[PDB]
């Protein structure tokens, strides 16, 4: 899937990194196999690791939440590496926000209404669907020409994501992940998109809770807006083993 986000000015800041052991880092999303493979291919190609992990200390545990860096972490593990350069964030600062992504596609709601129904889901026509989704009462609202409620919670969200990640890689839909619901609705009006999937965004406390339960969200659940991007770093891959 293709990210499609606004032009946020987020400043680069020169924040030093520290090496943290990979087995002390906890993911909060399922991995995308394509992203993992691409990182492995890139890092082995140059032998430079230039983009630190962004981490948050798990309260009460000798562990860190991966805020940004799931595929770097997993890819380094698969290569046999032991650590990664990391920037530790003040995650519960008001300066850090968490939003979600809005999976939107161009296509027909037929190979998708039925192919979600094959994974085991319901799709009830409901004018209040988006309203219910945003209060966190259903798994997804599905909005385009009509409005549909997809009942459930996390297990159901993972099924909706699953279908789409497969069909994207398969190439029967064009899957864009919108940073903003309203941008999807613009591109929808223009005809470039047909439907959008709307769930309530997780809170920071929920992300931390999920991690402490040893659980993960589906891909593209969190969209963290951070007060800075760390400047690039000069770490050799050989330093990570
Ligand atoms: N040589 C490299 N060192 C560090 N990060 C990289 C390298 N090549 C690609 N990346 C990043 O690896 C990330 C893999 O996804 P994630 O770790 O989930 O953000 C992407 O954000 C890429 O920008």
């Amino acid at each position: 899937g293709v990210e499609k986000v606004p032009k946020y000015d987020i400043p680069t800041k020169k924040v030093d990194y520290v090496f943290i052991e990979l087995d002390k880092m906890k993911p909060h999303e399922q991995l995308v196999q394509k992203e993992l493979e691409a990182f492995i291919e890139s890092v082995t190609g140059s032998g430079i690791f230039w983009k630190p992990m962004l981490l948050a200390k798990v309260p009460g545990e000798d562990m860190y939440l991966i805020v940004d860096g799931h595929h770097r972490w997993a890819g380094l593990q698969k290569l046999g590496a032991k650590r990664a350069p990391s920037v530790i964030l003040d995650y519960f600062s008001d300066d850090v926000k968490v939003y979600t992504w809005y999976p939107a596609f161009k296509g027909d709601l037929n190979e998708v209404v039925e192919r979600l129904k094959k994974e085991g889901l319901e799709v009830i026509e409901d004018p209040e669907a988006e309203e219910k989704a945003e209060r966190g009462e259903i798994a997804f609202a599905l909005v385009g020409e009509k409005s549909f409620a997809i009942p459930g919670g996390l297990e159901e969200q993972k099924k909706v994501s699953k279908v789409l990640d497969e069909m994207s890689v398969e190439g029967k839909i064009e899957l864009i992940y919108y940073g903003l619901k309203e941008d999807a609705r613009e591109d929808m009006a223009k005809g470039e998109i047909d439907y959008v999937f709307i769930r309530k965004a997780p809170t920071k406390e929920e992300v931390m809770e999920l991690v402490k339960r040893g659980e993960v969200y589906s891909p593209k659940t969190t969209r963290h807006v951070l007060p800075f991007n760390p400047d690039k770093i000069d770490v050799k891959l050989e330093e990570l083993f």
